[PDB]
């Protein structure tokens, strides 16, 4: 299993991430999601992080 040790979900607050992570580029603080997040965010947004943002899976 892929564990992102260090990295939560920002929406949902699952910590770690296991599986697939997405990692905000714009975002500092920094700003993740997990892959149910991310292919469904949420109140997900505030704060740095709008809806303008972009996150990429990290690798
Ligand atoms: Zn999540
Ligand atoms: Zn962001």
């Amino acid at each position: 299993s892929n564990v992102h040790f260090g990295a939560g979900c920002d929406s949902c607050g699952v910590y770690p991430i296991i599986g697939d992570r997405y990692r905000c580029k714009d975002c500092e603080i920094g700003y993740d999601l997990c892959k149910d997040c991310y292919e469904t965010s949420k109140p997900g947004r505030f704060q740095q992080h709008t809806p303008d943002h972009r996150l990429e899976l990290a690798r």
